């Protein structure tokens, strides 16, 4: 993950200010770059060099941010953190989800025989780094958290039950969670050969009341994702 | 004076690429950037790849490495306005995502939080494109262009766009992404594309036959517009 004779620098991307604020507060020797509407915080988290990006919401905002983070901070790994819609049958608010793979749920070029969710020039899904997944699962065991590991799907929609949800469940019956940035970040990471992993926490279960649940439990998810990410950064260094 | 040009597919950029004198190429983040002069105007031509993220990645790279003064998005498009036929020109006055949906929290359909509901194209770039259309005597429509990560092929996907965006004149997969990135860096932007299909049940067949015609017409427009803006 890091070349010999150097320290690793960990990239951490969150979409919303709510998702990054706790981490931001814990950074020592913090400096801020405001670039292309994104904000990046650099410094140390418990002695490890980090670059924390608040990207804004959705696929383009996250691609833009990830690109900026890579060009300006050149991190060795990226961790995408935040909240997620829990799709897997045993998930509850505050549970952790770790990506083994990411895919776009709203990409459709099947008229030319690409797989549902696949964009031309891309693999059908992006596999997360094995070493980062292993590190996160060790964190989950040591912290004694409830987690699931699986496919995370991304689109530009907040999933709120009805036909939006039923579409995803049809096309990706094994997806464990849904959000709006992760696959975009994975896509950018793929193009630069940067190890990537998603570590998020459940704010809602993507059903008819997901907007109510999100408005009540984003804070819980931010807190649990933050604990995971702080723990992981230490394990990685 | 430096003009950025972005197309998604090699087929969309190949004619312009061949025309650049003193050409240099940089391959980065999976994208290719070509630099040089196009009919005596300094350009940076990006081949981004297909879709919103590929285009956002590419546009970001173009900006940070080449710092163009304006960006023109070129290529093909699915025609939505009834007057359009294959080969006709569409120019953006505005772009919107047709697949963005955060309406559960009261954002407008197509709007992402932190963004305007849609991105207005640069008025001077639009006026300049309309003068090229006039002088070349081309058939053209000016209006809303919508973007998503789907190739539109009739049925329910077309019906949804027509319902949410009844005055959209064309659909594609990159333009709003590029507009979004340009909005963030205050870079003037316009889309000048040409029709390859009408986004109906046969759009895949039309695309496979007429992509080259659309590349030819969009390329003619872009060449003219670059000369006009620079000279
Ligand atoms: C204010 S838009 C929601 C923000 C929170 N993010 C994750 C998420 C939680 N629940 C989700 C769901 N049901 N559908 C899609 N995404 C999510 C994505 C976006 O930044
Ligand atoms: C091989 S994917 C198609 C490529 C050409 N681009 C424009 C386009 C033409 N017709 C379209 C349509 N019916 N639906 C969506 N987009 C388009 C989008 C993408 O780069
Ligand atoms: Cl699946
Ligand atoms: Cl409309």
């Amino acid at each position: 993950l890091v070349p010999r004779g150097s320290h690793m620098k960990i990239g951490i991307i969150g979409a919303m200010e709510e998702e990054v604020t706790l981490l931001r507060d814990k950074i020592d020797n913090r400096q801020t770059i405001t670039l292309g509407g994104c904000e990046i915080y650099t410094g140390q988290l418990n002695g490890t060099e980090v670059a924390l990006l608040k990207s804004g919401i959705g696929k383009v905002a996250a691609a833009l941010g990830a690109t900026l983070l890579l060009e300006h901070c050149k991190p060795d790994v990226i961790i995408n953190t935040g909240s997620a819609g829990g799709l897997a049958s045993t998930l509850k608010v505050g549970d952790i989800v770790v990506s083994d793979e990411t895919r776009y749920h709203d990409a459709d070029v099947t008229a030319f025989g690409y797989e549902y969710g696949q964009l031309p020039g891309c693999p059908a899904g992006f596999k997360a780094d094995d070493k980062l997944i292993a590190a996160a699962e060790s964190c989950i065991r040591e912290l004694n958290l409830n987690a699931v590991r699986g496919l995370i799907v991304s689109g530009d929609a907040f999933i709120n039950g009805s036909v939006g949800l039923a579409k995803i469940r049809h096309n990706f019956p094994d997806a464990v969670a849904v959000e709006m940035e992760a696959t975009a970040i994975a896509h950018v990471c793929h193009n630069f050969n940067v190890p990537f992993v998603v570590v998020r926490a459940i704010s809602d279960v993507a059903d008819q009341q997901s907007h109510l649940s999100f408005d009540e439990f984003l804070a819980v998810a931010a807190k649990q994702s933050t604990l995971m990410v702080e723990t992981l950064v230490q394990k990685l260094a």
